[PDB]
């Protein structure tokens, strides 16, 4: 058996269920603010990360996954996604004299020693807005994170740190920023030693910390579009570690369940019943949009098939043996109470609607 | 300025909206069959691919992105996802004497020459079912793909090719009665469902782990979805023998095919309401009314103008985003507790009390 590269995790069926609920919530809250999705390559050229994050940084100094391509070109698996974003923005023409409100989700890679919060393949959701300069947009992004925390019920577990690393212009801009948050009741701490670990930020720097600590981090980087070869454009954004979010919800929120995988299990036994079973299932799929129905396969006597229905968390089992098939019926069994009734096939969909919701 | 690696694409805002509409439909139809999502690493050890896919195959021979790790270990960006799936299944204990019906979505990487169907970073959605043997689950998976095509409206544009390549023994003699029975049973299930298929005897797949059922859904770079059975692979990579069947589909080729054959499969506009706001110290009021209307209209796309701009600029910005309605806020509205509601489609603008704006928008949108 081959095993997994250390620090690269698999997310098994039970836990992805939770992952899909939290992502759906996050994308919804981004949708209500009018932010569009951009999808960017996993691999970029190594000079981008060297030129944008900075040469004397732990990321470039010791963390990147770099390798030589079949044409000599060095390629690096992205360690963060902002550089890639700016790059595509410049390349495609999306940023000059334009405003963009964007978000992205995907894997990032860093060769760090794995410990509980830190991984080699980890996933980030991040936002980047281009074209807005003043403190107002920076306050809209902090308002956006605050909403996500309310929505995931973790609000009384995340602290906001802020400060400027720029200066008159930056004293004014940071102050106006601080004024917008007071006037919204967002509680923040000005922490003068909060400099971030990447060298492209300038005025606003912030971090939402829990008590590996930082759950979300971001800031402003007004110069980076020009540095990577484009026209000067103001830009701000952040990225959050979806691994640490998932962990914090699950810990602070215990009663965060997700939807079970099967609702109705199609039990079927007897000679040549399986085409009938699969045909009934396809019809019930047409009739009950968005019902998780699973067709028993590989035989098994009724006792086995009913226990399999219990394994998946089915609430109702539709049964069919030869009799049902010849008589045009289907037996509907409410697995919660045992009450089973024979219904005509034409009427089973309505009988399930009643039993499920 | 740096550019993108040749054969690796960026999907910009306009096209990603189409991409989410097609993926929601696919995931919905998989959920109706009770299929669970699994998430797997993008980099695996190189021997996995060599062992599973086969040494003398074009993927191992000339396509993989391999590189050396800081400890000597050879690592390879995955070129396909089935190997990683079985590896995780065996490593975690999911497959022995169990039934799993899984799916996965993500990037695969192959060093090959850029074409219209072929890229170097591509994305697949694939399904893996473990524990079921007979032809009936193979027929469930071909039924699942047919439903997707009806749902995406591309049904009259994709053809099904099917064939059995038997077992090692029959191949090494070169199906064999057990594979003739299994295949026949499979062809019987599809005819009884009205799924039209072609038995194409030259159809062998390009990976060497497959055994009885082999199939491809082809359009007229051709193959949009491809799969087959692989009853031995779990033991080959270290686990106990378990029957397994699955497929994978090239999401780039699907998105291309829907867009072509279904010209106006249209996506969501990304803003519904634009909040216009000018005048002295209006912006905190503007951002506060925006937050409140978000609580009051769940799932409306509302964007707050920022950076000033005169009303004329701000209304044109509303047009850029496809907003239907603009809610306006000058100094006057702030003091009088109002907000102006302007129906951008007709110009009709009324002043509404801020407590009554949400209801006025509900009426105007849907
Ligand atoms: N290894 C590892 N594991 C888990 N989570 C990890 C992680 N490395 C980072 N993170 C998470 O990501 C956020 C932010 O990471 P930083 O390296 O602190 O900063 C950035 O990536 C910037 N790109 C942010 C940005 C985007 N636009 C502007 N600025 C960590 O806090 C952690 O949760
Ligand atoms: N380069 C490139 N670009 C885009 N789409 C691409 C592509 N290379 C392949 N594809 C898409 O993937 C399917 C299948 O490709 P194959 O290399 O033929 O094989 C497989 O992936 C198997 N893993 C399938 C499987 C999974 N479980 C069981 N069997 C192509 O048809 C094309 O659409």
């Amino acid at each position: 058996n081959i095993q997994a590269i250390r620090g690269m995790n698999d997310y098994l069926p039970g836990e992805t269920a939770i992952w899909q609920r939290i992502e759906g919530t996050l994308k919804n809250v981004l949708g209500s603010y009018g932010y569009s999705e951009i999808r960017l390559p996993i691999v970029e050229q190594t000079p981008l990360f060297k030129r944008a994050i900075g040469e004397v940084t732990d990321v470039v100094e010791k963390e990147m996954y770099t390798f030589e391509d079949r044409n000599g070109d060095s390629l690096t698996l992205r360690p963060e996604g902002t550089a890639g974003c700016v790059r595509a923005g410049i390349e495609h023409g999306l940023l000059y004299n334009q405003e963009q409100r964007l978000w992205y989700i995907g894997p990032m890679f860093r060769h760090e020693r794995p410990q509980k919060g830190r991984y080699r393949q980890f996933h980030q959701l991040g936002c980047e807005v281009f074209g807005l300069q003043g403190p107002d947009i920076d306050a809209e992004l902090i308002m956006l994170t605050a909403r996500w925390w309310r929505a995931l019920g973790i609000s009384e577990h995340v602290t906001l740190e802020l400060n400027s690393i720029g200066d008159e212009e930056s004293r004014e801009h940071f102050a106006g920023l601080c004024k917008l948050l007071e006037s919204a009741g967002i509680a923040y701490t000005v922490n003068q030693r909060l400099v971030r670990g990447l060298d492209y930020y300038n005025r606003t720097v912030f971090e939402w910390v829990t008590n590996q600590g930082t759950v979300c981090a971001g800031g402003r980087y007004d110069g980076l579009v020009e540095q990577l070869g484009g026209r000067a454009t103001p830009a701000v954004g952040f990225a959050m570690g979806l691994e640490r979010l998932v962990l914090l919800v699950q810990a602070v929120n215990p009663e965060f369940k997700a939807d079970p995988v099967v609702d109705i299990y199609l039990v079927a036994s007897g000679a040549d019943t399986q085409s009938a079973a699969m045909a009934l299932a396809e019809r019930l799929r047409d009739e009950l949009p968005g019902v998780k129905l699973m067709t028993n396969h590989g035989g098994g006597n009724f006792k086995k098939q009913f226990a399999r229905a219990d394994k998946w968390g089915a609430r109702v089992a539709v049964v069919l043996g030869e009799s049902e098939v010849a008589n045009g019926t289907a037996v509907v069994k409410d697995l919660r109470s045992g009450e089973q009734t024979a219904v005509a096939q034409d009427s089973v969909a309505a009988h399930l609607r009643t039993l499920l919701g």
